[PDB]
């Protein structure tokens, strides 16, 4: 039962449950919400009772994509211009992606545009059969690119991502599997069992460790191998 | 019936189709087939009609690589230094890389060296079952290295492209289609009619949106996440 | 039956097979065995009666990684801050990893965090079926992750390679096969038959035109298409 907080919060065992809560909405995003999921990460870093956090949709589906209806009040009537979903969502974005702890999304049901997006700043993937991804053409829309054209191809690879771009269709919990989208996929009946053992085991392991192996992960990317010996070499 | 063209084009329901048209060489890459291409390529980018572009060959092979009686002519006499072949192939290589327009390479038959290249720099690749590929050492020959040292690895990982480059060995299109190398197999019958169909719903969408979207993922890979968002809050 | 080198070298029909030799130790590198490995290989780039380059581990393990027997010492007692193991470590991994020769990695057995490193650094990986693959957190230890953090995200994907550093869990060596870890995997009992036979094709190919295209692989994931086609057109 619901507080009426857009994103209800649950720290157990060392891990932390950030489950989007507008089930209704099928969990779009709006600014109460990203910003509220962006505090929020914030405040896991730096507790050291959290050593694993899971992001979860509440309901059938795990995010629908950018809140339209709130887009709408702004475009319909008054500031489009002053209108801040971009920066709240950017920011969001990249923090989650460099987040210091080790972070899994439970994809409960369908992921679309920037809620895909929102998946693919975790570490991991866990999804339930129901789940489906969606991104850029709908076949009535075109989602937010800029974090699927930086995520798709580098799990995916460029064709695979571009089919998923470019063609309207959305993938099925065993496609996204088998092209690289997700890591696991369960029945979703035992979702919320299988993330838990999942984030267990990461939150029983050394938390400071990660964050290191983390940093290296993403900083690796853009240096040699020699140049990433020598960064290593250093704290 | 050709009419001596080095390249038959036609445009169809928004779909520009650019054969190769030497079947008796296999479609051997020459200077007036490169500069051809190279500028029917640009061609398709400004016109507004094409909004899917697909390159195919003729006959039983796709493209045999560059040609050798060509390179001959030039060295056996005269002036092997003024030869501008590698200069014509790299311009086409990068146009066909960054083309505008959704690319689409129908391999209906084998695509060795710079043949193979030519059908790595289309966004999708559906290739015939008789289909073979072949790259770097073939036996008897060395192709140029150059985009398929640029491709390959970022197709197939690292140690697949050097199993490609460095044995001798073609692949089959099914192995092929295993590895990452082409998206899609289909019988060498149905191959016209798949690229058809697979063109018509990539020309269906909205070809504006695909164009910066490419941009995007090519831009990319050499940039953080929090670049990737920073540039697309930008026009 | 070995002379107490720290690393039996043969060189056979233009193979030079380099095995780590301290199978009681399950083959843990130290710092006499990094510099041999490391001078040793240079002298392959340099002979030109070597053209393909085996690197094996005797016994049941490839390798364990570090000796922590050799860093007890040095820290027990005396100058840890003199040790120069991961001065020497890295020295050996970019050497090995840019190497001028085509080199295989013969995982006869177990490779665990260093270990696991040695052989990524080289160009192919054939596994035995008993081969075990450890990295980051052990459950009991934290390997070094400079390289490991390298290399696996560009062999496995992200999340792939934070599964295998971030869970204590060994890969067996059908799933680093199907994750893209090694390339191939055959019965022990033909394992050095297997490695034979594949690098003789390769000691057989042109040992001049895969230096060259090694070093355009390597340059190329730094650059862009029209970059890496720019460099090629010099030497």
């Amino acid at each position: 039962m619901t507080d009426l907080s857009p994103l209800q919060t649950r720290v157990e065992a060392g891990i932390a449950w950030l489950v989007l809560n507008r089930p209704q909405q099928r969990n779009a995003l709006d600014i109460p919400t990203l910003e509220a999921l962006h505090v929020r990460l914030d405040a896991c870093e730096r507790d050291p009772a959290v050593r694993a956090v899971v992001l979860g949709g509440s309901g059938r589906s795990f995010c629908a994509g950018a809140d339209l209806a709130e887009w709408a009040a702004a475009e319909a009537r008054g500031e489009l211009e002053s209108y801040g979903w971009t920066e709240a969502a950017h920011a969001l974005m990249g923090r989650l992606h460099a987040l210091d702890k080790p972070t899994v999304a439970a994809v409960n049901g369908s992921a679309v545009g920037a809620g895909m997006d929102l998946a693919l700043c975790c570490d991991f993937r866990i999804a339930a059969a129901s789940a489906r991804f969606k991104a850029g053409y709908t076949g009535m829309a075109y989602c937010p690119d800029a974090g699927a054209s930086w995520h798709l191809p580098r799990l995916l690879g460029s064709e695979a991502a571009k089919r998923l771009l470019f063609l309207d269709e959305a993938w099925s919990a065993e496609r996204a599997l088998g092209a690289g989208l997700v890591g696991e996929v369960v029945a979703d009946e035992h979702l919320v069992e299988a993330v838990g053992a999942f984030a267990a085991r990461l939150a029983s392991g050394p938390t400071f460790a990660f964050a290191q192996t983390k940093r290296l992960l993403r900083d690796g990317a853009g240096r040699s191998l020699a140049e990433q010996l020598r960064a290593e070499q250093a704290a």
